[PDB]
């Protein structure tokens, strides 16, 4: 499988697949890695892969359909089967995810459906868990809810901020996220006809 990742910064995820995917016996590889926003490390390390890249400026578009037709370009462009989003920052609009269903997923710092949204740290220390974890799932419209893959559940200790918490939960991440990449790029794991996670 032909893959695209989607990125918005450091692309600490971004890195754990290029290097999973390189392993010997991968079903992906990584063939373009598009950033909505210009100067992110995680486009430094794409380049460092030899991994061409796009920055597509989402702010010079009048809306999400037309900033989402212009990476379903570089898609098409590049020939890819499957979207990995990690680290993106953006909401894409229904229609590219219609189009995607069942070959685009999501990493998502925490063990869903607890705490949907971008500062899922910040929720989970202040709701005060013990226990939170990462998620890769399959992208829906829905935010945050499209069918779950893996999970993986990491301690909160005693005395975390958002950043020491955050670092603990990208370990869990990198090893989750190139696990699901390649559950999907092989055979093993779909998206069914029911809308229902299958292992084949």
């Amino acid at each position: 499988a032909r893959v695209a990742v989607l990125i918005s910064g450091t692309g600490s995820n971004l890195q754990a697949l290029i290097d999973s995917t390189r392993e010997p016996n991968s079903s992906a590889q990584i063939d373009i890695v598009i950033s909505n926003k210009a100067a992110v490390a995680g486009l430094d390390k794409a380049e460092r892969a030899g991994i061409p890249t796009r920055v597509i400026n989402h702010k010079l578009y009048k809306n999400r359909v037309e900033f989402d037709s212009a990476i379903d370009l570089v898609l098409e462009e590049f020939s890819i089967d499957i979207v990995c989003l990690a680290g993106f920052m953006r909401i894409l609009s229904g229609p590219f995810v219609q189009k995607w269903n069942g070959k685009m997923l999501n990493i998502h710092p925490s063990l869903l459906p607890s705490f949907k949204g971008s500062n899922a740290h910040e929720q989970a220390l202040e709701t005060g868990v013990t226990v939170t974890g990462c998620t890769v799932h399959f992208v829906a419209e829905d935010v945050d809810a499209g069918q779950i893959i893996l999970q993986e559940a990491v301690p909160v200790k005693r005395g975390d901020t958002v950043a020491t918490l955050s670092e603990r939960v990208k370990l869990a991440e990198h090893k989750i996220f190139p696990a699901a990449l390649q559950l999907v790029a092989s055979g093993t794991v779909q998206l069914g006809e029911n809308g229902k996670i299958c292992w084949v």
